[PDB]
């Protein structure tokens, strides 16, 4: 468990770039159409305190815009993106203004499906953020890690 203490979810509002992403299984992130290959654009939290995510996911030969609600929980750094409320999104760490680390995990067999990202505010490769991402990662059963250059970060689906 790495989790962000004293997370003001309101301060994560706005634009983010999926600088890097890692997952427990290669097949979760290997191809463009892989199921956890998602690209965050914006985080819109509701006054309720729930969290709306605009993302892109490569879909029917097309980068597709998607909108998703992660529902809040008693834990402020932990949300539930609705399936059977099966998938938890945990915010591991953020400074609000440069980086944010999160992971998503399957409830049923956790290590079987776990993906995490290093989000940044700008399309620049932040060495500190990626350092922080790689040390949050040391402790986890990761088998695929991807990262993106500034050009790719300004393109839909990091293409």
């Amino acid at each position: 468990t790495q989790t962000m203490k004293g997370l003001d979810i309101q301060k994560v509002a706005g634009t983010w770039y999926s600088l890097a992403m890692a997952a427990s299984d290669i097949s979760l992130l290997d191809a463009q159409s892989a199921p956890l290959r998602v690209y965050v654009e914006e985080l819109k939290p509701t006054p309720e305190g729930d969290l709306e995510i605009l993302l892109q996911k490569w879909e029917n030969g097309e980068c597709a815009q998607k909108k998703i609600i992660a529902e809040k929980t008693k834990i402020p750094a932990v949300f539930k993106i609705d399936a059977l409320n099966e998938n938890k999104v945990l915010v591991l760490d953020t400074d609000y203004k440069k980086y944010l680390l999160f992971c998503m995990e399957n409830s049923a067999e956790p290590e079987q499906s776990l993906a995490c990202q290093c989000l940044v505010r700008t399309p620049e490769v932040d060495d500190e953020a990626l350092e922080k991402f790689d040390k949050a990662l040391k402790a986890l059963p990761m088998h695929i890690r991807l990262s993106f250059n500034p050009t790719q970060l300004e393109e839909q689906c990091h293409i």
